[PDB]
């Protein structure tokens, strides 16, 4: 054990926590992502996710920040369903609501009236195939005011999503109901593929974690195949290479590192985690952030199969007329990515 590397993990985590606490807005929200001149900037979703990521820290001042985040989420009580959404002006969605319920658990509020109401609302998003859909059709059509989408199918946006199903399965009340859907959606290579995310490491880590938390021996082969996939994804240099980041995605690497925590016996897995930690420590910026790489994609509303859509472009790189559909946006504040990385390092440190 190299005590310098453990001490650098302390210093790295601390610098990231400082960045994240200072990055909150006037009311105290974490904000990230932007749909310019339209849905604008995420707050409820980003705050629920960042708060959940930070729940792994033992620090009293971090717990205080999470208690404040929950108070802010409870003030967002304007939707008749009790759900949360991307930000104030969006309708409710199952993904935001699921992350908000994970944050509620971290602050002892799983049994609160609001949490009970929001969990009940999640049940409306369950699909006949046993997964969770992000949106109710009536709610998201009401929000969207784009003429050429008026009479189009929303069955893509309102279908079962593996990414959101995996996140909701982190909630004990839903884990058993979503089990079979998560099992049957695993690919032949051992990974899962998500709807709103480019990086399969996110959906794969969350799904394997939900199967692990259920404790069923029947699920351990699936978990092990996912870990084997993660080991393949991680380069010897310590990063997951992507088309966009061929020398390593900080977001994909952090999620892969979380996936690899699910096997604590295999020496190759242990060495891969050590490599990923070293690379992440080297990539940290002086302000304690990591480079933004949380790539959120917007399929057409009618598209059930975004992993079969070869036309993705980065919204911020498109010249001239552009639309959100078929484009990828990112966490311009680096809050989403940094929270992800810092969580992965806190969880992985003790397994060095
Ligand atoms: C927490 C979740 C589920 C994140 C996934 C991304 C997501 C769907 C954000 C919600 C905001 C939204 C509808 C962005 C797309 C859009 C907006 C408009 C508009 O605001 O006018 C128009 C579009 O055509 C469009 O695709
Ligand atoms: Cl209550
Ligand atoms: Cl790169
Ligand atoms: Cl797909
Ligand atoms: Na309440
Ligand atoms: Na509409």
């Amino acid at each position: 054990l190299l005590y310098p590397k453990l001490n650098q993990l302390s210093n790295s985590i601390n610098a990231a926590v400082a960045f994240l606490l200072e990055a909150r807005n006037l009311e105290g929200w974490w904000q990230d992502f932007n749909f310019p001149q339209a849905a604008s900037i995420g707050d409820e979703w980003v705050t629920a996710y960042v708060g959940t990521m930070l729940a792994t820290l033992p620090y009293a001042h971090v717990h205080e920040a999470l208690m404040q985040a929950w108070e802010l989420l409870k003030i967002r009580d304007h939707r008749p369903t009790g759900e949360w959404g991307y930000n104030y002006i969006l309708c409710g969605d199952a993904d935001t609501t699921g992350w908000a319920l994970q944050l509620a658990a971290a602050v002892g509020a799983s049994d609160s009236e609001r949490a009970q109401q929001a969990r009940a609302a999640l049940a409306t998003h369950l699909q006949p195939n046993g997964g969770i859909a992000t949106f109710a059709e009536e709610s998201i059509r009401a929000y969207i005011k784009v003429p050429d989408l008026a009479n189009v199918s929303f069955q893509g946006w309102c279908g079962a999503h593996t990414c959101v199903s995996a996140a909701v399965a982190a909630l004990p009340e839903f884990r058993s109901r979503l089990h079979d859907y998560l099992r049957v959606t695993q690919t032949s290579q051992g990974n899962w593929e998500g709807y709103w995310w480019s990086d399969h490491e996110y959906t794969t880590a969350l799904t394997a974690e939900a199967l692990a938390a259920g404790g069923q021996a029947a699920d351990q082969p699936s978990i092990e195949q996912a870990v084997a996939w993660g080991l393949k994804r991680l380069c010897p240099q310590g990063f997951v290479a992507t088309s966009k980041h061929p020398n390593g995605s900080t977001f994909a690497t952090a999620w892969c590192l979380r996936l690899l925590l699910l096997n604590t016996v295999d020496a190759e897995v242990k060495a891969a985690r050590a490599a990923a930690i070293g690379w992440l420590l080297e990539q940290q910026r002086p302000n304690g952030s990591w480079v933004s790489s949380a790539y959120l994609r917007i399929p057409y509303p009618f598209d059930r199969n975004p992993n079969q859509f070869p036309h993705w472009r980065y919204y911020d790189e498109i010249e001239g007329d552009k639309r959100f559909e078929g484009s990828i946006i990112f966490d311009h504040n680096s809050i989403f990515t940094t929270a992800t990385v810092v969580n992965s390092l806190v969880k992985a440190a003790p397994m060095l």
